[PDB]
């Protein structure tokens, strides 16, 4: 068994004290949510275009799904925490013309994101928890 205060081995990433998960398995929006819980974080609802590059390139065969879920299409998106978009990616600025339906968000390997119905065609589930490193708080700093 792998030691702790590193759960993140190699899709997964960590940082300062926050993880990423950048895993393969499910086929739609909810699942990737679902998802989320089970490794007791969130999903993930990039918000720097670093950050949504870095899945996005670390996103190859398959795009990634984000904490991105819309009202009904066309609507307002609002994040899977309870926060509308503050940045998004959806298209740099091409509306297409094939609207069918958009309830969530995906990306691509272009290096963006997609707006389109939760139901597309993915194959990588990515939410963000905190690293496994949290030590037994007893002496209480700054006394």
């Amino acid at each position: 068994s792998g030691f702790v205060c590193n759960t993140c081995p190699e899709k997964w990433i960590n940082f300062q004290r926050k993880c990423y998960y950048f895993g393969k398995g499910t086929k739609q929006w909810v699942h990737a949510r679902y998802a989320c819980d089970d490794m007791e974080g969130q999903l993930v609802s990039i918000h720097s275009p670093e950050e949504q590059d870095f899945l996005t390139k670390h996103a190859s065969h398959t795009g990634s799904w984000i904490g991105l879920r819309n009202l009904d299409l066309k609507g307002e998106f609002i994040w899977v925490d309870g926060s509308h978009v503050d940045y998004s990616n959806w298209a740099p600025g091409e509306p297409t013309s094939r609207s069918q339906g958009e309830d969530c968000v995906m990306m691509r390997g272009s290096g963006r994101w997609n707006d389109a119905f939760c139901d597309r065609k993915l194959g990588a589930w990515v939410c963000d928890r905190l690293a496994t490193c949290t030590p037994p708080a007893s002496e209480g700093s700054a006394e």
